[PDB]
């Protein structure tokens, strides 16, 4: 990857780590007695970037027995640009009503947790079962907002990061690995851009 | 797979076929010249059954090194006996605009082709630069209303199949392979 200053996790590392909080997602939820029809996991994919992490993570929640209902949303913070805009969009809410549901919010990073926070607010109200979240990424430090994520695949230092789902002006996330975008990349584009 | 009559396609045969299918691709887009940001190939992927599909193929075009821009679109019925042509409730369309882009609607079944005929036609207005359509399985004898997919990684027969995407009631979606449900499964949960 010309673009890339370095490569945080390979497709490998990435596959390995999401089988072993499948894991822990299957252990954790198995008092609850989850069945497919009559009481799945409703997972809750937040679009465009978690598509990838919810396509690998769903065929690892099954590879233990875990039936799961997918639900797709839309919501919108950062645009094309680099940081948060602190306003966050819903382009597309839940097909079914999640009352009474085991409910898992599946998300590609938190940074300043405005998005999550966002989500998680809005689902609560909606008295689910249980609401947890499984994030794939964590800025830890780049909190706007205080959120505890249920599940973390990695924690990452504060640097734009690609792959995997995640983009930089809706470039690269069809990359198998997650990698660091070189500034000088995001700098010239920035420029062109604005 | 104890609900299942028979395997079609394991995980691995799936994921290989992908990869065919992703080279022909690259091979045909070479001379429209796609780049990143400003000409990409702008994938539309018609949730929710193409979420897998989509997830396996943009990564086996990246491996070919065809840039793209991922769209996902979410459509819905009006109501029961409403619409002859396969019209559609668009619930959530494309980001960005499609007009002077190369463009290719994913989709992971074509079978009577009523809703992807009317997407296709519904987005060809649009002007983009060109547009076709790629499809996971193609079940070729169903069609009520005239349908070819430029790109089709399997055609299969008359059966009901679930897994990689496909559903049966939101059931099943999750499986890494393809199978068929069983036929008396399926009757009666129908019905039900
Ligand atoms: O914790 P926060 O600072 O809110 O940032 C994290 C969110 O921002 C990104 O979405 P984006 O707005 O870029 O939309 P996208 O998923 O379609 O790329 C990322 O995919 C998360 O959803
Ligand atoms: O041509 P027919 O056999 O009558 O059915 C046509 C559509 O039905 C399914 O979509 P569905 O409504 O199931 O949406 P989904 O992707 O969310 O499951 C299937 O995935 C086709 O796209
Ligand atoms: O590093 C990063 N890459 C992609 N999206 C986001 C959002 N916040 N931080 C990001
Ligand atoms: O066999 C099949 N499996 C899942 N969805 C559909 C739609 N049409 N035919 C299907
Ligand atoms: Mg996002
Ligand atoms: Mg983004
Ligand atoms: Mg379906």
């Amino acid at each position: 990857y010309e673009f890339a200053e370095k490569i945080l996790f390979t497709e490998e590392e990435i596959r390995t780590r999401i089988k072993e909080v499948a894991k822990r997602i299957a252990d954790d939820y198995k008092g609850k007695g989850l069945r497919p029809y009559v009481n799945p996991l409703v997972l809750i994919s937040v679009l465009k970037g978690s598509f990838m992490f919810t396509a690998d993570l769903c065929r690892a929640l099954c590879d233990f027995n875990v039936p799961v209902r997918m639900e797709f949303i839309c919501v919108s913070s950062y645009g094309e640009g680099l940081t948060s805009s602190g306003q966050v969009r819903m382009l597309l809410d839940t097909r079914h009503s999640i009352e009474g549901h085991h409910v898992l919010i599946v998300e590609d990073i938190v940074n300043t947790a405005l998005t999550l926070n966002y989500l998680y607010h809005m689902y609560f109200t909606r008295r689910p079962a249980s609401l947890k979240t499984v994030v794939l990424l964590d800025k830890r430090e780049g909190r706007r907002v205080p959120f505890s994520a249920d599940y973390v695949v990695a924690n990452i230092p504060n640097a734009f990061v690609i792959g995997y789902g995640l983009d930089y002006d809706d470039t690269y996330r069809e990359l198998r690995d997650i990698v660091v975008l070189r500034p000088e990349v995001y700098a010239e584009r920035e420029a062109a851009r604005g």
